[PDB]
């Protein structure tokens, strides 16, 4: 028995044209849809996006006055710790953790990203890297805060490397996240946890991915195929 | 009246669930209607399944055995069911229509009830070859059987075209596939044999869709993967 699925798209196609696509798409099942945008595009997304089942997220904001501004403006979701924040911008476990706690303290729903690299994965350090990204996050949170939290797992080892993830590998990475939250936080919190897959997902694979026990939806890039990704969430 | 329904669960190696924990779930599930429940296991797990599974409405099956001495060993052991010709045997292990047909005959000869799997791929489906592919897979099997033999045979239609492709089968398509199997048995074997035949759906089935699938005129149960949801799959057989 699975919690409500999430379908979140990340903007790194024309924004407008995509927003019209979604505005005219019929989604008949229980799924929260998220469109995360950059600060330059926020105002045009909230202006234009009018789909009832869609909400708008901010990205990586980490300053309390800005967080407060966003909420005033009508943005309640935020995505943090995506792969490029950690490996290009140098956001560490602790910096992501603080960003999450501050987001949580101001009434945001949070999509926190975590994931390992090919180097990390090839030395057999998936579990220690992945469980340390979260322990850090968990260390800042109260048990009730978990209500406001979603996890995206990003198989960084698999983006731009020529390595391919199978649903089996997605499933296995998802289960360890679950186990840990379940032993350290609780089976109640664990049971209600939406763990999103932030790897390579298209129309040929979304179903298979979604059908795994521990996968609860997707964090992916903003493209026209997102619409098949949503559909796969049944 | 439809014939007795069958709810068959297939164990695939490398699942996120534990065999034992699943057997316990089932052992403690109340099933109040007439339904034969099958748990199909691999050879390593067989012995644990006979020793542990004790629910009255459940039996155990073996998978893909094809050697006469082996089938006799299984029957002595207390196994009377077997599942053959599942999708992967046809695509990965090289089991053709004929090899599957021989496996069925030998299973039948030694007193087994037999769940023989059939179905087409997306490629076969998209070129409009469903019927010839599906009817050739069964014709192969039929050519080895006697009319009486059908008493021991159950067919599972596997929409291979719908597993791993992004394609989704509606209950309407499952009905249409199932009726062709029925028509053909009827015309070629007998209306008597046809009407008593269980034709299982071996596609993607969960709790939100088992009902809708089970109510289709030609659907007589399910051959699915061993998961906790199997319980709801059983319940969908009323």
């Amino acid at each position: 028995s699975k919690p409500q699925p999430i379908a979140a798209a990340n903007w790194k196609d024309s924004l407008s044209e995509l927003i019209d696509l979604f505005n005219s798409t019929s989604i008949n099942h229980d799924v929260q849809c998220v469109v995360a945008s950059t600060f330059v595009h926020l105002a045009m997304t909230k202006e234009r996006l009018s789909h009832p089942k869609f909400v708008i997220a901010a990205q990586n904001a980490g300053n309390e006055d800005s967080l407060p501004s966003l909420k005033d403006f009508g943005v309640n979701w935020i995505v943090l710790g995506h792969s490029e924040r950690r490996w290009y911008y140098g956001e560490t476990n602790e910096i992501v953790a603080d960003k999450v706690a501050a987001a949580v303290a101001s009434g945001f729903m949070v999509i926190a990203c975590i994931g390992e690299t090919l180097q990390e994965r090839e030395s057999g350090r998936t579990a220690v890297v992945v469980l340390t990204q979260i322990a850090a996050i968990a260390k800042k949170l109260k048990k009730a805060d978990w209500a406001k939290v979603v996890i995206a797992y990003e198989p960084v080892w698999a983006i731009g490397t020529g390595k391919v993830a199978t649903p089996q590998q997605a499933q296995e990475a998802h289960a360890l996240i679950r186990s840990w939250v379940s032993s350290k936080i609780g089976a109640d919190v664990a049971g209600e946890l939406r763990i999103l897959y932030g790897g390579s997902v298209n129309g040929k694979n979304a179903r298979t991915l979604y059908q795994q026990r521990d996968v609860n939806g997707f964090l992916v890039g903003l493209k026209p195929e997102f619409v098949d990704i949503i559909k796969a969430t049944q």
